């Protein structure tokens, strides 16, 4: 069903010096679920009950997002794709995730997924993904009617639309949901950037390290690598599509339906399709799993 309760309880493990926030919920090989800007763990809470009893759900909040700490001290450097893997590895490392994991990704949890995967393919039994950076981008394959807004948060105009204004959290996320949210779900979504400025500096730094153009040249290549390895590899993979969706339409969709070994199902939504049609997703994610773990 909806609802705005989170799953479980949240988890809190020291790494590199800071405190990382997660949620770790019954036994077995892993089902791990990566949110991305600017969401948190919160994004997968009506889509984990799905998967009860078939493994270990698990979903952690990225450096500077949901409950894990801020960077200190936090600026323009900070945040970038490099840093948020250099959390994650080590966060990932350090629950113990076996050698069966199961993938479910969104937006930057997708990048940050699909490179992990591709870097640690042996210990990867399945990857569901939606939404996601398939590949690099071209400023056409990007959506029409954000390429204006994208363009300003990738210019000095983006300090005071998302650290002064939160514009992310406030204009883009809604933006992207087709339902109303919530009060009490868009104070979740809030929490972690209450503050203006630096509090905020992690879904600023996001959209400039999306690989568009070129540029940044690192995510670029870092991307270029996976979308090679996902359109050879055998893994078992989930395309959860959408309707109208966003990000993952034209040609980065035409690119990521040409991956092996591929189910796909199409959902309503737009890009945190998560809030639209979590029980649609939810029975897909656990129709993978159980084909994977009969
Ligand atoms: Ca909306
Ligand atoms: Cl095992
Ligand atoms: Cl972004």
């Amino acid at each position: 069903s909806l609802g705005a309760k989170p799953f479980g309880e949240k988890k809190f493990i020291e790494i590199k010096g800071r405190r990382m926030a997660y949620i770790d919920e019954g036994t077995g090989d892993p089902i791990l679920f990566q949110h991305g800007n600017p969401t948190s763990s919160y994004l997968w809470r009506n889509i984990m009950p799905h998967c009860a009893g078939l493994g270990r759900l698990i979903a952690c909040d990225l450096i500077g997002m949901g409950d894990s700490d801020k960077l200190d001290p936090s600026g323009p450097e900070r945040y970038t794709y490099a840093e948020h893997r250099d959390y994650l590895d080590a966060l990932w490392e350090a629950l113990d995730l076996g050698d069966r994991v199961v993938l479910v990704v969104h937006d930057w949890g997708s990048a940050l997924g699909f490179d992990w995967a591709r870097r640690h393919r042996e210990r990867v039994q399945g990857i569901a993904y939606m939404e996601a950076v398939t590949m690099p981008l071209e400023w056409a394959d990007f959506p029409e009617q954000d390429r204006d807004l994208f363009q300003a948060f990738r210019s000095q105009a983006g300090e005071e639309l998302v650290l002064q204004d939160n514009v992310f959290v406030e204009q883009v996320l809604p933006g992207l949901i087709l339902r109303p949210l919530s009060e009490a779900e868009m104070a979740a979504y809030r929490e972690p950037f209450l503050a203006a400025g630096e509090a905020r500096r992690p879904t600023l730094s996001w959209p400039r390290q999306i690989p568009i153009a070129g540029t940044p040249a690192d995510v670029v290549a870092i991307a270029r690598d996976y979308a090679g390895w996902l359109s050879e590899s055998p893994i078992p993979k989930l395309f959860i599509n959408a309707e109208p969706g966003h990000l993952t339409t034209g040609r980065i969709r035409d690119f990521c339906r040409t991956w092996p070994n591929q189910t796909e199902i199409t959902v309503a939504g737009a890009h945190f399709i998560q809030e639209d049609s979590p029980d649609e997703i939810g029975a897909a994610i656990a129709a993978f799993v159980r084909r994977l773990r009969p």
